[PDB]
């Protein structure tokens, strides 16, 4: 609350959604919780901006992007939560978190990065802080170069939305392999 970025700390669990831009692209994805709350080219497969495990939310369109492979999941195929360049790592480490600060809450935004009319965004940023029982603020560190702390100790990361193999056609939402 001594923070504009943040929901407003009511004390309840907290979905807001941001509405679909003029191209009918998701905007961004907020959650406030506690652990107690948890659960030849091709066309690109949609991601979560707020992770299933957090938010319970099925094929909602305000809650998916385009994305890589290797965006969400940190891999080619499976999942790889050390890879710092994906999602993965941040979630688990944040459920992790929650897991170990019972008492705490966490407010964590997804915010797809666009440029002109593209349908794929070109990046990801994640926002994250931790709350306490009193609407105190909690830096919460998960060990990567790509962190950002603000004047208020709010953690912001920036993800690109490529992966190493493919060519990305930002405007139409295809992949081809690199050739």
């Amino acid at each position: 609350t001594v923070s504009s970025k943040l929901l407003p700390f009511t004390a309840n669990y907290q979905l807001q959604l941001g509405e679909l831009d003029n191209l009918n692209r998701a905007t961004f994805s907020h959650i406030q919780l506690q652990d107690r709350h948890e659960t030849s080219s091709w066309v690109m497969n949609r991601g979560h901006l707020v992770g299933y495990q957090f938010c319970g939310l099925n094929d909602e369109p305000r809650n998916l992007v385009a994305m890589t492979a290797w965006l969400a999941t940190g891999a080619y195929s499976g999942a790889n939560d050390s890879n710092p360049e994906g999602m993965l790592y941040y979630e688990n480490r944040l459920d992790s978190w929650l897991a170990l600060h019972p008492d705490f809450w966490l407010d964590y935004k997804v915010t797809p990065i666009y440029s002109g009319n593209e349908v794929v965004p070109r990046q990801i940023e994640l926002q994250y802080v931790g709350i306490d029982s009193s609407g105190e603020l909690l830096t919460i560190r998960l060990n990567s170069n790509k962190e950002s702390i603000d004047e208020n100790g709010v953690t912001t990361v920036i993800l690109e939305n490529s992966a190493p193999n493919i060519n990305l056609d930002y405007l139409n939402g295809t992949a081809t392999p690199k050739n």
